């Protein structure tokens, strides 16, 4: 028993972390096969970030302007190209540690593990969620850029995030591995508006099921409700409206605990209007939304990876 | 910026996880050099756990009774011995992936990363703390036994924990790598009393400094206090009494934020007597105690490992 905010083992990703330097800027890079991926603002100085013209900047850089170091091994850059917001430094040596991988673009609400690095060396690992406003609440210091987020599906590593910036508000923005930002953000040092952040309702439900599975049942109540009437209350407290797909995704957690999805909603509804009144759920005084129904099934059944 | 409950990268530990089977029991083992370490109750059936005589049980087992599988590689057991509560299966092949390691016995309040495994394969990783009552609040399902806790000091892996049991209360008990239990626990299926759990006061202070560093300063107050008068209040709310060593350990966090240790205490004192009144600190509605002063310095300065 027990419930913890668990991250994926990072071994397969550690071996892909390289350090990328260009001029006086140095950040992390992802070495897969014979190509190194990294944020394009590695070609920018501190001054350039205010208003950079990436084409004109990249055009004054040749292959020998990039120093890609993997521990102590040096990679010879043989080609370079800009794909959206990322750089693709084609090197001469294919990473012998290249795992079976895949590039994916996740949806808000989804969760993944971040391996925070500095100078191409692992600092630590944590689990987090993609907020409905396309930002993430992580832990990044200067130099962390290029750090990746990933999920593990058995023997396959899915890369879904690459860190690019911290916003003046302290939250983080990044891209997928093809270089497209998540959200309305641009890679420049300017004021950027992140929309209103909402609570991931489907995740909160999955977490209540985890609580029930783990012995916390005090919030279970007699009442029930309808999807429409639940959503009306959800919207007042800035929760994401729940759909039928959410109802179906929770099916397994429903069958296992013998508590219908709509009944669980009725317990949530009441916690929003009344609060937790000094009580906790799985050691928490707040409603947790960084666990997807899949994350709960995984932790509760003991799934493993290659 | 930002603060996350961060775990150490697990790559170096993943390569030491083997599956140990004996009879119909199968749990995880730690393969270092040419020796596999695992809980001795791997030689026990379900019936035996009620009242096991480990010597008499071990005596009816020969080297060929142990099946140690590392992925697909099979290890030939050439020797076996019981050291306190762990088994030491000497095999023929030294793990080529043996990292630079060390065995240590931590103190309550200290923190470490747990790599949860099932069948010798990594499931996930999380950070946690050794409670003052020598238990840990983790996430373990049947089959998890043998999972290890560790810290990373640059290029050296310090193994400090090995999971052995879940208590009827849902908390976890284990040993160091020499086989000595943490706490008054024995490896048998009986009712065991874990003492009163207290809050790790020094860790809570380090976390308040992290909050200040990250912009949350609302709890900073004019008052001050004395160590004695603070401790008197601490003891009423089940907090560990603070000593001078704790004061010295926080020195660096004190110099960096310009807030004296005793003044920080005065802010804590007030939060205990008054509560957080609907407010949060680093996204939390409770006082967090799973971060040591060292963990905070690490996350706030960007430390890396081999």
């Amino acid at each position: 028993s027990g419930f913890r905010k668990m991250a994926f083992p990072s071994g397969k990703v550690e071996g892909c972390m390289v350090q990328v330097t260009c001029g006086t800027t140095t950040l992390n890079g992802l070495w897969l096969d014979d190509v190194v991926y990294c944020p394009r603002h590695v070609i920018c100085t501190s001054e350039d970030m205010l208003n950079p013209n990436y084409e004109d900047l990249l055009i004054r850089k040749s292959n020998h302007n990039f120093l890609v170091q993997a521990g102590n091994v040096q990679l010879r850059v043989i080609g370079h190209s800009m794909q959206n917001c990322v750089l693709k430094l084609k090197v001469d040596t294919a990473n012998p540690k290249t795992p079976k991988y895949k590039f994916v673009r996740i949806q808000p609400g989804q969760t993944f593990s971040v391996l925070a690095c500095y100078n191409g060396s692992p600092s630590g690992v944590y689990q987090c969620a993609m907020r409905p406003n396309f930002t993430i609440k992580g832990s990044f210091l200067n130099g962390s850029c290029g750090s990746v987020g990933f999920n593990i599906d058995y023997d396959c590593v899915s890369f879904c995030y690459m860190h690019h910036m911290e916003l003046p508000t302290g939250v983080h923005a990044g891209t997928d591995l093809e270089g497209n930002f998540y959200g309305p953000f641009v890679d420049r040092q300017t004021a950027q508006a992140a929309g209103t952040d909402t609570t991931i309702t489907v995740n909160v439900l999955a977490w209540l099921y985890a609580a029930v599975i783990n012995g916390d049942r005090w919030f279970l109540n007699r009442f029930t409700t309808t999807l429409n009437d639940f959503n009306l209350v959800a919207m007042k407290y800035n929760y994401e409206p729940l759909t039928q797909d959410h109802v179906d995704i929770l099916g397994p957690l429903s069958a296992q605990t013998g508590i219908a999805v709509l009944d669980m909603c009725a317990s949530l509804k009441e916690l929003l209007q009344n609060g937790m009144n000094g009580r906790t759920i799985l050691g928490s005084a707040l409603l947790e939304d960084e666990f997807t129904p899949f994350d709960v099934v995984r932790q509760c059944s003991g799934v493993t990876f290659q």
